[PDB]
């Protein structure tokens, strides 16, 4: 039950559906249960079933606002609350990735979904000025005047680019502060993505809990500056691989003497096709109870959601299609909570 995994089904494009792509494939036995099957007119000049358990199974007739309330509602009132929460993402070729992690305009995906409810239930409960930055999981630094003058122009260089859910409860004694970083790993290397178009360094804390120092964190006052972030932190990532987004809420309770607390939600867009062996060690070891996390940056990174301070969970994103099955079959055997072949 530690690291749920929520495999979702791309529909079939009307297109696809002529190319002879629908051979029964990918089938859905049960709402656990995934059956994968060999194409039964071969693409490849030629002439196997596998079973897949999965925490629950999203057809394709499974909309956007319907899959959100349905897995990811419930982590993000978790995080609203003081709880970690990170959210690992898989897909490969026209998985519907991107679709499930920020889709359309009209059909938003589960990252503005998520920055949505966030404000709509903080709404009215912000503390206006970005006072205190949480640098770090379970700390908070104090900005002096020519700080916060030095990151309001770091924000409106990366703003200007250059040169309706119903809220959650939240006790209404506490003031919040929401913070947001946007990173890179590529080729075990570390790149911001919320700088105006250099690698970051990966250090250890006072206590001896790794981070990410210098990486930029960025005071968000709405949906629509958080939205922009991450639509800048995409250009510049298209300028230039493993993407972590992580939204960072500081709780300031009580009047006069304030007692802070710190909740992170994290999705980390995992790279198709080493890190990702590793990171399938570090979870099945996590499932299993030492996790070797140091093994990888990506699960160095994640350190502290593999040693108790935080909830893990992975989404699988999969392409229907005959052509796409090699693939579909590689991310089952990765992510699938057990494997079984049909005799």
């Amino acid at each position: 039950e530690k690291v749920k995994v929520y495999l979702r089904i791309r529909p079939f494009l009307t297109s696809e559906l002529d190319r002879q792509e629908d051979q029964g494939c990918v089938c859905i036995e049960n709402t656990e249960t995934l059956v994968l099957q060999a194409p039964k007119d071969s693409f490849a000049l030629k002439s196997a079933t596998h079973k897949f358990t999965f925490s629950q199974i999203f057809g394709p007739e499974v909309g956007q606002v319907a899959f959100f309330n349905l897995t990811m509602k419930e982590m993000v009132k978790d995080v609203l609350k003081g709880q970690n929460w990170l959210i690992y993402t898989y897909g490969v070729t026209n998985s519907g990735k991107t679709y499930t992690i920020q889709g359309t305009s009209k059909d938003a995906g589960i990252l503005p979904q998520s920055l949505a409810l966030i404000f709509n239930s903080l709404q009215g409960q912000l503390h206006p000025t970005p006072d205190l930055k949480p640098l770090l999981s379970n700390e908070v630094i104090w900005l002096d005047s020519k700080q916060i003058r030095q990151e309001e122009m770091k924000k409106l260089s990366l703003l200007i680019g250059g040169l309706d859910t119903v809220p959650v409860s939240v006790p209404a004694d506490i003031r919040f502060s929401v913070w947001i970083s946007f990173f890179e790993i590529y080729n075990e290397l570390l790149y911001d993505l919320l700088e105006p178009p250099q690698t970051l360094r990966l250090c250890e804390d006072q206590n001896g809990n790794p981070y990410v120092k210098d990486l930029n964190w960025i005071h968000v006052r709405d949906v629509e500056e958080a939205w922009k972030l991450l639509k800048v932190g995409r250009k510049n990532q298209s300028f230039a691989s493993h993407s972590i987004f992580s939204i960072r809420i500081l709780h300031l309770q009580g009047e006069g003497d304030i007692v802070p607390k710190i909740s992170e939600l994290s999705l980390c867009d995992l790279a198709g096709s080493t890190s990702l062996h590793t990171l399938g060690r570090c979870i099945a070891a996590l499932r299993q109870n030492l996790i070797p996390f140091r093994d990888s940056k990506l699960t160095r990174v994640f350190q502290g959601f593999f040693t108790g301070r935080g909830r893990s969970c992975m989404i699988v994103n999969v392409n229907p299609c005959a052509s796409t099955y090699d693939e579909t079959l590689h991310a089952a055997k990765f992510s699938a909570l057990a494997s079984q072949l049909v005799h």
